[PDB]
């Protein structure tokens, strides 16, 4: 299976709107995706601690992850695309936090292995939504773990990007509680990034 991997901004932005306009979103679902592009980390890191429970949060937080879920019925891509992410160091791990880069700026050997050994060929769940973009943007690839993600046509993703409260960032949401697996881990050409491969399986949440 081949993924359509965007190489230019303007062709990106052109077919991201093109495909935001067509999804029909509520004024609700827009407000929570709005929401969201100004609150991803509370959010996100109340998911995560709960492991995707929602029972506790304040009423406004169940209403709002209830509509980004249910938002998905109306926003998949209509084929096998490349999506991408820029993480820091925690992202493999608390150990990694301030494990992973030596004092160059470049990746240390024993942290890389390590995160092989951690991660290299296997599942990942998250309980988070995942906001990607559809190139290696400016903002985030400037960091020390860059994400491709292999998303098959007909899955849940969505350009949000004409709604969100900040510009440059190409955004596709992911649906929460989505696993992926890893298919390869590699250094960078200058040692500073490690360079992920992974294929997006799916998410578990699908209301109606
Ligand atoms: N960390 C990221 O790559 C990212 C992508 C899109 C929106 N926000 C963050």
């Amino acid at each position: 299976n081949t993924y359509q991997e965007f190489t230019n901004i303007d062709q990106a932005k052109a077919w991201g709107n093109a495909q935001y306009k067509k999804y029909g979103l509520s004024k609700s679902e827009k407000e929570a995706i709005v929401s969201y592009t100004k609150s991803a980390s509370e959010i996100n890191g109340k998911l995560r601690q709960n492991k995707g429970v929602i029972n506790g949060f304040p009423s406004n937080l169940i209403k709002q992850v209830e509509l980004l879920d249910k938002s998905f019925n109306k926003m998949k891509t209509p084929e096998n695309i490349m999506l991408f992410r820029g993480d820091d160091p925690a992202y493999l791990g608390t150990e990694f936090q301030n494990t992973l880069l030596n004092s160059n700026g470049t990746i240390n050997k024993t942290a890389f292995e390590k995160a092989k050994a951690k991660f290299l060929n296997k599942d990942r769940l998250e309980y988070g939504y995942i906001s990607t973009s559809l190139m290696n943007v400016s903002q985030f690839a400037g960091r020390p773990i860059i994400t491709k993600f292999k998303v098959a046509k007909g899955s849940k993703a969505g350009y949000i990007d004409p709604i969100s409260a900040f510009a440059g960032q190409l955004e596709m949401l992911l649906p929460r509680h989505s696993t992926y697996h890893i298919d390869d881990m590699r250094l960078s050409s200058d040692g500073k990034q490690i360079i992920i491969t992974a294929t997006m399986m799916g998410t578990a949440i699908n209301p109606k």
